[PDB]
């Protein structure tokens, strides 16, 4: 037990289970009681990189709005989260004999719904976004205290379905300062283009326990945790049309001899990530095939390259036995 | 004694009495001296996810505030707090020649009332209300230091009976910058529509005991448990017309075969949820029976379809003898 | 000695006196040297549900500006504060042609001053008052730095005797932004109506000793001891045409079987709470007697009905004869 | 083990490696299995200044965003960050008769992006950027909450690919106070001339380890680094003309004989920095060959004087046979 | 061992060097090399005030930004930091009629740096600068989070050569609150005269060592430790004609006996605080030759009263051969 | 050793010379070498109230910008500052046909300079002035962020010499909101009077050593310490015509026969205080003989009539001779 998280060295290894709160060894009869085998590293505390260590992740004592795909130690929980706009509405500033006033010359109110993805949940969001007309950013505001949205919830909106959305209008760092804009802008824009929004960051917490069984939120932050995160895992995206999923699956990088962790292929990155069930050697998720020839697989310039490489070696010519490699993109299409 | 909250293992599978601050096992006998009978897991600290233990809950030292329906170990201590509005009142800025400056157009001003459900008591409330126009949210505002009642308790309002309502006209964090709004607004709402006003979040602290016999409030919030009851437990509504009552009971997940937590079917989650007298099979409440046929049941698309494939292989075809699972959501109106 | 307040179980239920820092038992020839013999309960650190237990509060060493009255542990120690508007002046906004704006069109400021009933005293008075007129609430006003009176002490004002009212008429947490209020609402009381103010909480701290020998007061509140006492106490208020004094006594829930709460009926919880001499089995407080032939006793809907229940099996039919329950609310006016 | 940092004297003076997380001696088939050879000082926790000592550097616990090439107790981790500008937009101050005010005569609006070279990322990044017109500095502005950009990792951009660059237009500490500029410089600038923007000082936090197995980002600054950093290394930066490279390499003062820190070359201290493949005795970093006779050196002109003085007495005529001493600037310029 | 620093009372008075971190007697063959002797006091932790003591001072454990002519225990710690201002360019406030409003009748911003002299550096410089014109301070402004340098390095500038200077037009705590000027200033320095900036104070910090291994900036200040070194050092300053240098040294003061402390005459302190090669009996810095008749020495009144008084009864006339007391100022001018 | 100081009572009581930072008994033979003889009392920690001890105060390891006069026991260490004002300016707040607005019709703004008297300096300044015009105080403003001037050192001004006074113009807490004058008060001071200042208070901290073997000064303060002296001890002020110099002496109160410090006449008092070299049995400071003959001495009513009683039963009539008490106030005038 080098790494000190109460799980020996050869059980991490050659595989193990989380029973009455111990590890024991995994044996091919345990699959027939709805068990599961977690492989793992033994020189590092969090194989993953997310704030909880092995054997909290395969325990399941790290929270109960925690997804049950992210108990593999391999699969980091890490909620990702977006900001959906509509409904920009424009307030003339024009004083009635007129009085058009440059510089300040008329304000912006957007309607905003924040959508979370993943795992993890976030505990107090402040998404900080930028407004961009004709390829110029007016303007970028971090959410104040009206705006912040606390504990959502992963699957689900912060103003949550049967609701109105939330309203953004300030610029202060307390709730006044109106958004201005200029003459040439509105005049620009009244013709006939729109404002466009986009997100560029979102900080939030994350609840951990406490000493006295109580958990605590402040204090903790996900701003410390993307980076570690994003350098050392691949990134996996599934669509069906209605909803989405992210997932980041942990790599090994092979020019390093001192990480052993293990090794993962396509096909069982994706079926540890976004959960499925194998039947007749094909995975069906929740009833919808997703094997490489039912579904369209999307891939970017290095990822392709690499899966070329790695293609022309193979005995066997499927896309799923190639070894995935960190830095990779993958995107999963289903058929409609 | 795995869960270490000094509960030993099988008073906590097959019934426990606590009596004289120490659990005892259950006998038949002691339900003729007003004692109840209490199932819980042994591996988890809390079942319901709420931030008292089992003993804490059990034995009845959380708090004198929280009802006699939280003392089950498998029912969360959770308020639902709401707000009212009425009477809108709008505040013309013209100026007297006249002067109708826009943008900055009219003020308003609402009066809202505080309502909580459920058992636990809101010790600070802050809740987040926005207000909606014609499908438009005019503005998001989170309750100021003027606008935030302490110690809401279980069962009333905030501003009791015989008060007027609260008022609510700022914006800004501090006491000022009244709410604006548009004179393209203010000229529709004149004509023909009114403002709609509803609540988005509320965040609040709880109250737990500290080691010198005081309890203590600032540092506690409600923001993190919400996330942890909601995906463990189902939620029933039962309305009488006059009051209203909600209630989360905790469930068990079928496929985690880690979760010892008991089975209820629907009848005994809704005894030991609202509280009820059970006399010649029928449940009472006070006076008014709340059986399948006296009652109407009203489900959701999901819970329709949940009972409808486990009532096809039911010896008996009764609603309460269904095993109720997680997400499912329940309401019951009695007959007037 | 189970609930470890240095009160022997024997004692707490039998009656115990406390000599010299220490608890004795009660014997019949105490009472002619001036002592007294007080019942609690066994299973609890503080009975009533004030901040001082059991053994602070029969030996008297709580505080010095708390009244005898709260010696008894069966008696919760309790402010009940309230505010007293006079003197509403009104502050013209037109500008002199002449100027009138609308929306700020006149400020109000109020003459207020704090009363105090009970037996605690209030370190840090903070209340919260809203303006009505017309049925319609204008403001809202938690008081500022300004407006705070700390040590609001037990049958006496803020603002003492000889000295004029405080004044009211801020609206910002700092001292800033005076009230506004609408032309047609200034041109509504200017004709037949005037503005009334209530009050809907007050927030105060309370003084416990330190370690060091010092009394502390900030870090401690009210707000949090408001909801435990008023779930488990009844409520009596006596009027004798000059002065008021509201006091809450602990009841006993027959439900519950651990509640080991001793039984008072309405006379011994009113000579216990208001502090009566007994003379030819006649209460007399200070020389009025307040018997109930001489006094009137106002009851509620709730009160009278368990009354009336209460009565109709009792052989003797006297309204101190009946058992007292938590939630009654009992007003007793004597004769002018 | 003078220096108490877990590594013996001999094993830091003649070679060491971290396999199992403990330190093993130095042998010639090390280097088949992938295995690196490190050599640092036995007097210093810290060889290279950086907050991360010899040991958590060579093992590799410091953090999974730095890169590989600060894994050598020689190489610094330390981020290069700097600001570019585009898109300068203007706003006209006038009122309309014209009003056009002096001082505050129109205002400036600027779009920035935050990019990183180096090894190890900044957590909380904050430039001070001034902006220059005509050789006169108009202002210099700080960043605010808004423009704050957590988690900038190392070879991106905080706005990053895809998405459109910040915005810069306030003065204020907080969100306030738009930045004025005078109507002689406005027509100065408007005939045609443009201003400029450069950056002064970046302040970040970094990411350490805790006693309870989690990381901490506030409380730590890059500031008070930097300082020690510049003054004990040798600075190289090499471009490729599509990214650009900045190390800094330490190196050992002859006249100090307390300063027992290997000696390394030029051409040494180039392979350990940038990170490069030794083929044929040439240098290839990833296929681009950088030895002295394919690419482009420049110099300063101390460095310049220094590599004169210890050129005219070395047997071997080449550049990177040269003592690397403190204060060296090199640049490396590869071939298009 | 009196003063507690792990330095021996003899070692600490016939001189001691330090090797492999602990304290040797001074033999004559060290100095072939490059060991330096080192004589302090035996009563007190640190000899010059400076915040290190002698241990810390003699072995290089402060810091290493720190100049090794502050290794001495005898030569102070200390920077010395000033402003220079240039490009003070004025604002009119004129409205176009005209309105000339007066009391704010113009602004003035102007452009400054800050340069360091000394050994130690400043962590984060807060000048305080004081406006004259005509003999009439306009105002004193202390610098905002705008203008604050932090790591402000010995020798060289906040911005750092090939950068434009520094922005001040701020008088506000935050920034805002322009600097404003009277209309018959405005005229006054518009005919003839021009506006000079003076410093006043500076308030930094200086890094130390924490007990984890990192070093620790925010809590330690400069500005209590100026009055104790000012009163027991005397100032010697050295110009080159293009840089200038300014040191403190420690001096005696001879009514005290039981100040233990090494007496210097002036050449051994200009050798032992500038840093000079002695060769042939004679100082030459780097190449210039520093002796008394080389180069020009400037006294004030009471140093070269203190000089005649010390020179009458010496039987070598040199001005190198005086005994160095406290309170004197010497500046030593080179030949162009 | 009853007070705990590590000082013997015997010591204390017959006098005591620290020497080698330990105690030793005095001889008449210590006082060639340059020592000097201390008499304090043994039954507290400090005598004069100053917060160093008396072993502090003796031995010399308070700090070492504190007057070697302060080292003996009985004088207390405090610093007398105050202000020097000249150079009024008045801004007119005329808006240019013309605008006279009343109530904020004109601005001043006025030099001053901090002068430090005493032994102790003051590290963080903060006068408290007051403006008196006509006998009416316009404002009392006390000192912000720019006027606050740390490390004020005894004997010289915080503007040094050869710099322009310090500027005061604001009133706000932070800097802004400029003095205003009503134009009453600007047409009074306009024909024939000017505006006075006058200090008030002034708070300041003081420096005291930690456990970590550095100094420390945020957390002190002076104003808790100014009552405590100021009530035991009397006051000397001695005049040269060109410095001034106050002194404070602790002194025996009679009454009270638990207070053991030693008794002082005015002489002993004088040369313990002022320091003097006694020649002849004559006092003469620096050179002046300071007897009081060759001087004038001047004393208030209660001074010079307790002179008087004291002087009718002395076999000596000399004014030096008169036991010192508390309370008293005396002023030296040398002849010019
Ligand atoms: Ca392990
Ligand atoms: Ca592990
Ligand atoms: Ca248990
Ligand atoms: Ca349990
Ligand atoms: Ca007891
Ligand atoms: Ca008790
Ligand atoms: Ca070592
Ligand atoms: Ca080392
Ligand atoms: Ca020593
Ligand atoms: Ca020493
Ligand atoms: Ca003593
Ligand atoms: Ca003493």
């Amino acid at each position: 037990d080098t790494d000190n998280d109460n799980i020996p060295d050869s059980y991490e290894r050659n595989g193990y289970t989380i029973k009455d709160l111990i590890a024991v060894k995994w044996e091919d009869s345990f699959a027939e009681q709805g068990y599961k085998k977690y492989v793992s590293n033994y020189l590092e505390s969090n194989t993953a990189g997310d704030p909880y260590t092995d054997y909290e992740k395969a325990s399941g004592s790290f929270d109960k709005a925690i997804k049950t795909e992210a108990r593999d130690p391999l699969v980091a929980a890490y909620p990702i989260v977006g900001v959906g706009m509509e409904k920009l509405i424009i307030s003339t500033n024009e004083h009635a004999g007129l009085s058009i006033n440059k510089g300040e010359s008329a304000y912006i109110n957007a309607n905003v719904r924040y959508y979370n993805t993943g795992t993890a949940p976030m505990y107090k969001v402040t998404p900080t976004t930028n407004l961009v007309l004709d390829g110029d950013t007016l303007s970028t505001i971090k959410a104040q205290e009206n705006q912040i949205g606390n504990n959502l919830s992963p699957g689900d909106t912060y103003p949550k379905k049967g609701l109105s959305p939330l309203a953004l209008n300030t610029m202060d760092q307390f709730s006044s300062r109106l958004i201005p804009i200029n003459y040439d802008q509105l005049k620009k824009l009244d013709a006939g283009k729109q404002i466009k929004l986009e997100t560029t960051q979102v900080s939030g917490n994350f609840g951990t326990k406490n000493s006295s069984g109580q958990i605590v939120t402040e204090g903790n932050s996900w701003s410390d945790y993307i980076s570690q995160i994003d350098s050392i895992s691949a990134s996996i995206i599934l669509d069906t049309e209605n909803e989405s999923y992210e997932r980041r699956v942990t790599a090994k990088n092979l020019q390093d001899p001192e990480d052993k962790t293990p090794e993962l292929t396509i096909g069982e990155a994706i079926e540890k990530a976004f959960g499925a069930t194998k039947k007749d050697g094909l995975l069906y998720f929740n009833d919808i095939p997703i094997d490489e020839s039912c579904v369209e697989l999307i891939f970017d310039d290095n990822t392709a390259n690499k899966i070329k490489d790695s293609l022309k070696t193979l005995s066997d010519k499927k896309i799923y036995n190639v070894k995935l490699e960190r830095g990779m993109n993958i995107l999963i299409k289903t058929p409609t």
